[PDB]
DNA sequence: CGCGAATTCGCG
DNA sequence: CGCGAATTCGCG
């Protein structure tokens, strides 16, 4: 129960703490429909919820109604709650991706969307399509 | 229950 | 040189 006709989005790290970024993939055909390059430093959650957050805008202004997978229980979490809960110190290196943070955690206080958040399947689907590698 | 101090899980 | 959020037991 595959939805085929959908959004991946997945995180790449080097650490954790450490570099992050993600990208977002049709899951059918693998296409990037949009990337973030390396953030010096993030966390793979904090990176996850940006991920899903820039997915849920990408097909908010689309007028999609495709889903999108993520394989992190917690950043669907967060998500769904309006709140990253990271522990990330706050100092001028983690500045940027707590600003990208905070700021997504804004988007989702003011917008409102439809798109369904569904939990990727590794152990029975294989790897998320959006995966690095 | 109120809490500590463990283990587990999926992920990169 | 892990992140977060589950659990499980201990011993009140």
């Amino acid at each position: 129960e595959i939805i085929w006709e959908s959004l991946s989005v997945d995180v790449g790290s080097q650490g954790n703490p450490g570099i992050v970024e993600y990208k977002g993939v049709d899951t059918k055909t693998g296409e990037v429909l949009f990337e973030r390059e390396p953030i010096p430093i993030g966390t793979n959650n904090m990176g996850e919820f940006l991920a899903i957050v820039h997915g849920l805008r990408y097909l908010k202004e689309r007028n999609s109604r495709k889903p999108i997978y993520s394989n992190s229980q917690t950043a669907i979490k967060w998500v769904k709650d309006k709140k990253a809960k990271s522990t990330l110190v706050r100092n001028e290196e983690t500045a940027l991706i707590w600003k990208l943070v905070d700021e997504a955690e804004e988007w989702l206080n003011t917008h409102t969307y439809e798109t369904p958040i569904l939990k990727w399947q590794t152990d029975k689907w294989g790897e998320i399509k959006a995966d690095y590698g």
